[PDB]
């Protein structure tokens, strides 16, 4: 009766906040039966939630730290977790019978594998790591359709909104990232909307000036914050919007809603235009992840639209936001070239992070290595498909360093 | 297969609105076949509708007309459709086989009458008239528990936009006019928008001076135009809420929106939000009840939120605007008060029209007429019940007549 489930990155943003609407939802019936914690390697913070939620199962990516997390699990009295590390653990999780839904709030490899075993074990995958889906979207696509019970639920909260405007009834007939999915439910296009960043209203010759600091001072980690602020966030969204929902590229439209109360909306093929509101606000996607098709209660303070009293809207710059241009091209181009977009951009946000380069230089950076990349032959086989993924992203950062270096 | 639609008030404003995007859509593909026309008087105008669409039916009210009507249908070569007169051909066309869905697009007697008739034969019946709703919402609830099949449909732009907010696998396991609806749909709380009308930024000493020309200089008949202005429109619509959707009084918001962009809101019980938005518009509410679960595509112009650039929202003014508290008052107190209201306000309403009473006026009277009014035990037969109803609405004008003349 209650829903199982397993979080993945338990100590990350995502996972904190899904423990905790989790436990709201707890208090009086049970409605969530949390099953299993992993984290990467923040063994105290892990121990610490084991000791209130007493999940079957603790698993830990780093085996450096995997007895210090069984040195304190002892200290907790009448428990007998399963407990587990590296790759393996996180198989054996996705593999039990007793996991219904998963939330992956990790990133990178980590993230990949997890979903792409979560989907082999036909599980409900509540996806928060939008660059699994960039990276090896087609590749998931695949596994979809191969594993007929698994499904993408999106918690990335504009996805999330564009999700919730939809109709059940429909969705029920489809799941996200099958072919036909806008068909089936009846899409025009999508707005999809961004809060702009912090740099949304500078002159270009006050925007070639800017740092990460500038950047760095609503409160996210470090690479989703540069990410915002040269809007290839929204960039890598306009991809993921294509491959969850099935819709054209020239169908999703990017505005600027400084406001965040609408989270993004769709355009039925009547013209009809349906959008999702709240706060800004990762409780409600991450508990909609979660129920869906249902929804529960919950405590949040109510909407108060005659208090936000105005939104508005404007269309992004391309020339101050050069980023989002980039992901369009590298998505319509498609085979491996949203890889290559996001392994470059994961190197050159970093070299703004940390002041080796400029403003531009990161869409500079971006531009050349995916004119560098040469389209590959897909590879038909699962296993191979996956290693191609792995050498052509490992190869793109390469690249990128490559021509930091040189500039340098 | 082709969607069957009979069309009631056909030269009224829903009712040409109806043929308008029956007709466009049918420019795209087949859809639609106008199966019945029926018309209070305008018999010239219901020839050329006859001409175009060729319905099977074609029905007038006013028997002195129908004379006419027959001989300017023999000119239609090719042409012999059935040709009813009045009360006993509205039946006629409500029994056929041959028809699914009716637009009730006529109001006072007939309109209700019309309503009760489709019902009784389980049509879908399009319903436009809040006035029926809300006088005679007991009847309605009523007659659809006997008639099982029958469904009423919103097409009162607001109560369209909550509708189509809606998810249809859950919508499907109840329908309108049902208790327990809001609960089923998992509804917490609307936002009601409204345009708020010509006088929202007027005083207080303003208003007490403020003529019928004043109101009716976005252009609608003039009952619904003073409504507007009183914002008693908006107060029926409260009420109209509570009887299609059984949201609760204390949990339906008004807000003015005065861009009429985002046409009203659905709160859920997780605290998510969701709207429906377009131009100011009668087309798409009119489509979707034909076309409710489904959508179908139009050539209507896309909603272009950048251009529209700013929404804005604010509480009204219940001391500006006091037939929105009465409103509130009558439907918190149930029983027959909607019938009282509307009644009286009808009276009201067509005083203020002809400079016969000013702007407070309308309120005070109303004030009085609901002061006057006892509870009355609710009949369980529905025929004693539609007595009731039209008892009611009666004695309500008649007082409003005599509140009026006595101070006059
Ligand atoms: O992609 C993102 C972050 C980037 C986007 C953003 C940023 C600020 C607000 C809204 C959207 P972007 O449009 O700038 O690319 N979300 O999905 C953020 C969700 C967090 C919402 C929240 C929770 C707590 C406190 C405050 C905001
Ligand atoms: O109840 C109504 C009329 C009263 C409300 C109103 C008035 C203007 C705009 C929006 C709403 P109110 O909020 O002032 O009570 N609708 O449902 C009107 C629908 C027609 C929309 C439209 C179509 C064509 C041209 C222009 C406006
Ligand atoms: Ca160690
Ligand atoms: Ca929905
Ligand atoms: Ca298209
Ligand atoms: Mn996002
Ligand atoms: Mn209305």
């Amino acid at each position: 009766k209650p829903i199982n489930v397993a979080i993945f990155g338990s100590t990350g943003s995502i996972g904190t906040n899904a423990l905790n609407i989790i436990r709201e939802c707890n208090k009086i019936e049970n409605v969530f039966n949390v099953k299993a914690l992993y984290v990467n390697k923040s063994v105290n913070e892990l121990y610490e939630q084991a000791r209130e939620f007493l999940p079957e199962y603790l698993c830990i990516h780093d085996k450096s730290v995997y007895e210090e997390l069984k040195e304190l699990v002892k200290n907790i009295k009448d428990y007998k977790p399963i407990i587990l590390c590296g790759d393996e653990g996180m198989k054996e999780i996705c593999s039990s019978n007793s996991i219904d839904k998963i939330v992956i709030g990790i990133d990178s490899f980590q993230g990949l594998y997890s979903t792409m075993y979560a989907i082999m074990n036909n599980k409900i995958v509540a996806l928060a790591n939008k660059e699994s889906i960039v990276s090896a979207g087609f590749f998931l696509k695949k596994l979809l359709n191969i594993h007929k019970n698994a499904k993408i639920i999106p918690v990335d909260s504009e996805h999330s909104a564009i999700f919730q405007c939809l109709d059940n009834n429909k969705v029920l007939k489809t799941k996200c990232l099958q072919d036909n999915f806008s068909k089936i439910n009846n899409i025009n296009k999508i707005f999809l909307c961004s809060s702009g960043g912090p740099f949304q209203n500078l002159t270009m010759d006050e925007l070639k000036n800017v740092t990460s600091e500038n950047a760095l001072k609503w409160k996210m980690g470090k690479k989703i914050t540069i990410d915002s602020a040269t809007m290839m966030n929204k960039g890598l969204e306009v991809i993921e919007t294509h491959f969850l929902f099935d819709v054209d590229y020239n169908d999703i439209e990017v505005i600027v809603h400084k406001e965040c109360i609408i989270h993004s909306c769709v355009e039925f093929i009547d013209k009809s235009v349906i959008s999702q509101m709240y706060y800004p606000d990762m409780q409600i996607p991450i508990l909609y992840s979660l129920t869906w098709p249902d929804r529960i209660k919950t405590n949040l303070k109510p909407l108060d639209l005659a208090q936000v009293s105005t939104l508005t809207f404007h269309k992004p710059s391309l020339e101050h936001f050069p980023c989002i241009k980039l992901a369009y091209q590298a998505g319509i181009k498609g085979n491996f070239y949203p890889t290559v977009l996001n392994a470059s951009n994961e190197i050159a946000n970093n070299l703004f992070l940390n002041n080796k380069i400029k403003y531009f230089d990161i869409s500079s950076i971006i531009s050349q290595v995916l004119e560098s990349f040469n389209s590959q032959k897909v590879s038909e086989n699962s296993e191979d498909l996956m290693k191609q993924i792995l050498q052509i992203h490992s190869w793109a950062k390469d690249k990128a360093t490559d021509i930091y270096n040189k500039h340098n």
